């Protein structure tokens, strides 16, 4: 891939499916996490849960067709299943329309609205060299892969964001 060369590093973890969730490993109360979160109608919305300790994605979640309810109540319920793991949200929208949704329900965010190609490329470049290096490992997933691998800044990329918010916190 032009944007992700380092695609054969891409650490390729077993998971179990577990409905909308692929789950690498279970909350470990001594360890720290947080979450990348993309929103989508029939376009997707995709929760990533990165143990910081580790590198590797713990958890991911990805669903379409779900209500904004249902969506921001699966978001609440996966940064708790993990210890109220921190979520990098992209709040861009109409307004603050996303961010006083998830002020509404409690959950604990941080706002980094993807609101220009300098932000979306900022993400994406960091994700791409900590790849290179060996340090992204994600659930075997055919559907991430293909995401990965046919990224192109300008075909759903839904997943390649909510990882690069994810990573975004990885140093
Ligand atoms: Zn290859
Ligand atoms: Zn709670
Ligand atoms: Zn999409
Ligand atoms: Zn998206």
């Amino acid at each position: 891939n032009s944007v992700f060369s380092g695609l054969d590093m891409l650490i390729l973890l077993p998971y179990e499916r577990r409905g909308t969730r692929l789950v690498v490993e279970d909350y470990r109360p001594d360890h720290i996490y947080c979450i990348g979160a993309d929103f989508g109608n029939q376009d997707y919305s995709v929760f990533s849960v990165l143990d910081l300790d580790t590198g590797a994605i713990a958890c991911l979640e990805r669903m379409n067709g779900a209500t904004w309810s249902d969506q921001v109540a699966r978001l609440k319920a996966l940064s708790e299943d993990y210890g109220h793991a921190y979520v990098v949200a992209d709040t861009w929208g109409v307004g603050d329309a996303i961010a006083e949704e998830l002020d509404a329900q409690g959950i604990n965010y941080t706002p980094l609205p993807v609101k220009s190609s300098s932000v979306k490329e900022q993400l994406i470049s960091n994700l791409a060299l900590l790849m290179e290096k060996g340090q992204v490992a994600v659930p075997n997933d055919k559907t991430i892969l293909d995401e990965l691998r046919n990224f192109r800044y300008y075909g759903h990329d839904d997943i390649v964001m909510s990882l690069a918010l994810a990573y975004s916190q990885y140093e």
